[PDB]
């Protein structure tokens, strides 16, 4: 079969599936996640280290042998994936309580210079079996930092390609694709179904994601307020210069809950209750 | 004022400008040119390394000290820029001769996986103070080594934003703008004047770029054959997947000129007569 580093054992003794392993830190003797990756993962790590938010995943340690072993807070809910599976569907305050902290999390990593480009309900992981708990973000591995067209715009443009000058119109709005993702999330959450499928269709998933045109089922829909669905229509716009971003999202009526935001610091206090060093009066 | 490094100096002596300085290998007691660049580089001595084409300039050493110092072989007859500055015209021949050599270096760099992106006639260098001569292609800083979205493509589009499934169209054809730059080399060269600027014109250098619509002045281009024209023509083509390759240019009526591929095959014999080992017969 195979054996683990030397190094990963001195520390840590590896257990079950859930390429992710539970693991017990030797020292604490306490629960981590052990993600293997197969010998762009270093950049990952970079990323990873420097990013401080509660609703994006923290390393713990890193092992560069055979293969890729990457240490992480382990998530005791797992996959958000696992909950909306097979036309599954949140009860909608749970979907406002997931969805806030994953716009919380992108504000953050738009703010920071990094863009995600893989946000799916597999890469958002809950942090308790509970319904209300904190989710984090994971999956760095296809992110990027925010040029080459800067450089290029302070000289004379006697030689440059009307291509790149065309260009100019829509750079730095690479990060839209993040608010597409986050739309087709919320979208998913709420109907328990994807909003471009090939599932009873004749139009080609390219075609219905070019046009805009979400498959729209009013009885599934009906279950849901209009002002998660006006959100989603903000999020689901094809022209990346007008999509919402993280902050409109944030601003939307949709996310004014007093309610949804008390739920969220409270499991925030709970969490940080642990690590909590006393302070000066 | 400054000093150059101890290594540097250890195997040449530093002489006059034409940063570029001139300077003789101590071993050998022949001129070579040392460009000194402030304090990306790495990437540029990687590619110069790698690459190995009569009409590419090849790097002699290096040196990554307060500054950074490349020993490149010398150019006697230094810019194309200084053949071409202020209405001063090349006859149509020489053009051919020099803009076939730039076809053939920009043709093995395409097929290399490299795009220069910063083509002028500051970047082309004659290596005699003759007419006819060879011509080499330097200043590989801007260059870019030939991807994420193939890597996107392989998954199910269940979140990925249009506009990456938009960009689909116009994929990997990044080295038209190399084709463009060529384009407005050749128009200049013909000429003596720059097919767009903002020279005795209300339309701003963006808009005529864009539009393609290059300054046309009878008078200056009756002198000039239909054939180069037709050439300039195909390359100032706004579409880059409409505009022609190198591979196009270089089967071009206006190329078909068996004098001009022998005189460049004459230069090739006179240069590579002295590097010449005997071979087996
Ligand atoms: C809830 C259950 C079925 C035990 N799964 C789970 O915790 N999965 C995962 C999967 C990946 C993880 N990656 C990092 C941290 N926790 C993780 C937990
Ligand atoms: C002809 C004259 C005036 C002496 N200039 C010249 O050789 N210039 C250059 C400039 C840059 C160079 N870079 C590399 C090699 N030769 C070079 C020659």
């Amino acid at each position: 079969m195979s054996v683990y580093p030397k190094a990963l054992r001195d520390e840590y003794i590896m257990s079950k599936t859930l390429e992710v392993k539970l693991a017990f830190e030797r020292k604490t003797c306490k629960k981590v996640a052990i993600k293997i990756i197969s010998k762009n993962v270093e950049t990952e790590i970079e990323i990873l280290k420097k990013l401080n938010h509660p609703c994006i995943i923290k390393i713990k340690n890193f092992f560069d042998a055979e293969d890729y072993y990457i240490v992480l807070e382990l998530m005791e809910g797992g996959e958000l994936f696992d909950k909306v599976v097979g036309n599954k569907r949140l009860k909608e305050a749970t979907c406002k309580l997931y969805f806030y902290q994953m716009l919380l999390a992108v504000q953050y990593l738009h703010e920071n210079g990094i863009i995600h480009r893989d946000l799916k309900p597999e890469n958002v992981l809950l942090s308790s079996q509970e319904e209300d708990c904190l989710i984090k973000i994971t999956d760095f591995g296809h992110s990027k930092i925010l040029t080459s067209l800067m450089r290029t715009l302070c000289g004379t443009p006697t030689y440059l390609a009307p291509e790149v000058l065309v260009s100019v119109g829509t750079a730095g709005y690479n990060r839209a694709v993040d608010c597409w993702s986050l739309g087709v999330i919320l979208f998913i959450c709420l109907s328990g179904y994807p909003p471009f499928s090939e599932h009873r269709t004749q139009v080609s998933l390219k075609d219905q994601i070019t046009s805009g045109k979400y498959n729209f089922i009013p009885e599934v829909w009906a279950e849901v307020s209009e002002k998660a669905l006006d959100l989603v229509k903000k999020l689901l716009v094809v022209d990346p210069k007008a999509r919402f971003t993280t902050e409109e999202a944030l601003r939307h009526p949709w996310l004014q809950d007093e309610d949804m935001k008390r739920k969220f610091q409270d499991l925030l206090s709970e969490e940080n209750e642990s690590t909590a060093l006393p302070q000066v009066l």
